């Protein structure tokens, strides 16, 4: 019955088949079914905006430069899973590198 | 003859589930000159002039349209493709308020 919302460091799945984290914060995403969230992938190019998600097996890189509102609920989102605070305070560091 | 490029605090102009289209739409670039130039995509919010109070709307004023940037819908998009043309420039204070907003959502 209850619908899954992300939340911050949230990695969800989307379609529009992408992989995303989640930096909205769940209330947000909640009332308005939208997030700021950005895209993963399963190739590294290293582009210097990247950043590495953990010994990725799937869903290797997340893409700090990316940055973007989706409507989470509106495409559907599911959770694949979370990420390290670590990763999460970094990749909002380097959105802050680029947007501060 | 060099393209324009666009810069951080630049208003621009663009061709653009994916709900916002206005084929002829204005944007606030938050991306700095040699990102946008580079990549061929930049970091900016859109704007309208409907305020409907909701809390993620910086007022950008003065002009011939008073206007929001929705600051909660940063999108990163890509300006060469989509043919961006500058509308002209922000002030700083509207600027630095956008991103101190973008803090509020991701801080």
């Amino acid at each position: 019955v209850s619908r899954y919302v992300p939340d911050m460091g949230d990695l969800i799945w989307v379609d529009f088949h992408r992989p995303a984290v989640v930096l909205s914060p769940f209330m947000y995403n909640n009332k308005t079914g939208m997030c700021l969230c950005v895209p993963c992938t399963t190739q590294s190019k290293g582009y210097p905006f990247e950043v590495v998600l953990s010994g990725q097996e799937r869903d290797g890189v997340a893409l700090a430069d990316q940055v973007k509102s989706i409507a989470w609920r509106a495409r559907g989102a599911t959770k694949k899973g979370t990420v390290a605070p670590e990763e999460l305070q970094l990749i909002k560091a380097k959105i802050n590198v680029l947007i501060g």
